[PDB]
């Protein structure tokens, strides 16, 4: 045989390890333009112990969460590219 | 066919209609903490003819970069719901 389906979580794993240089040179003319400003302070608020349910939710919405709009932009093309050629 | 309307209840049509307080009822203690405590959208305007090959990557590339990051986040979301369950 050709090989295996293999992993599509890997993704997220490339995606987490590489920077602003990779991201524009595959973004390119989609890349962002700024415009959210800055700020501080922590708004308030605590964590109460966390909670989870079925588990690739939670693994999955905590890496999205972390990631820069660029990264979202980048992992959603990635898993596009690598859907339309598997079975 | 050259091309298509596509359908009005894709994941991307729902999530560009529905407000922030319907993305924190599927987000929930991973909803955005950001900007005015809420977040907000982003991106800008776009400029030129894409090129003469493929479609598909531009016009989702092309969506995602003027949506919030509370909506990339859900998009994301329902489309990893739904291919964990096909057979």
């Amino acid at each position: 045989g050709p090989g295996s389906y293999a992993p599509l979580d890997t993704e997220l794993s490339e995606i987490e390890g590489l920077q602003d240089d990779d991201l524009a040179a595959l973004l390119g003319k989609e890349f962002i333009r700024e415009g959210g400003g800055s700020g501080g302070g922590s708004g308030g608020g605590s964590m109460n112990k966390p909670t989870s349910s079925d588990g690739w939710k939670d693994d999955y919405l905590s890496r999205l969460s972390r990631l820069s709009k660029n990264q979202l932009m980048a992992l959603a093309l990635k898993l596009k590219q690598q859907q339309l050629e598997q079975g």
